[PDB]
């Protein structure tokens, strides 16, 4: 029930820093591509307007990446290149899925934070409290998998000057070697929260 706390504290701070951060106006590369794809709903705008929704909707993105700005540079880069072909419009919508991740993880750790005082009780189920710890922790790691696989990512899709050229490539590339792990990850994020939620209540 400390390592929850340490969890909670460690994570939640690390937020508080990620949040002050100032977006740039340019968004990073991504304005005109993932921003512009994808569509915000309730009800509708795209993802880069100034609509607040949005704007958060970004955030959560940045985060994904613990705002590592290089990263979300490099990231861009590749997704510029992949926007020009639909063919691999798809790609772009599997690399997005880095913001559902964390906005569970977000809720999760609101909630953790909100329902602490319950399951601090000498009387709550410890055969739960631990099904509820691991799922916590689970989240926490499946952050840390997309990350790594973006990182692992950025560093194959520019191994090559056929790699940094040809799209119709770069983007077989990446959905070999890694649509299904981004797929794969978005769910298990949904899913163990949706498992937590339950537990919460």
């Amino acid at each position: 029930i400390d390592k929850l706390f340490e969890i909670l504290a460690r994570e939640m701070t690390i937020i508080k820093k990620e949040k002050l951060q100032t977006e740039i106006p340019s968004q990073f590369g991504l304005k005109n591509s993932m921003f512009e794809l994808l569509n915000v709903y309730k009800l509708q705008e795209k993802m880069n307007s100034s609509l607040a929704e949005s704007q958060k909707m970004r955030r959560q993105f940045y985060s994904s990446l613990s705002y590592n700005t290089t990263d979300i540079f490099n990231l861009a880069e590749i997704v510029n290149k992949l926007y020009k072909d639909p063919k691999a419009h798809d790609t772009i919508k599997k690399i997005s899925g880095g913001i559902r991740i964390q906005q569970g993880f977000e809720v999760a750790l609101e909630d953790l934070a909100i329902n602490m005082d319950k399951l601090k009780a000498n009387d709550f189920n410890k055969n739960t409290l631990e099904e509820i710890y691991n799922l916590i922790v689970d989240l926490t790691l499946i952050k840390k998998e997309w990350l790594s696989t973006i990182e692992t990512l950025i560093k194959s899709s520019n191994a090559t000057l056929e790699l940094q050229y040809n799209t119709e490539k770069l983007n077989d590339h990446i959905e070999q070697t890694y649509k299904d792990t981004m797929i794969s990850l978005c769910l298990k994020s949904e899913q163990t929260l949706l498992h937590l939620d339950t537990l919460f209540k």
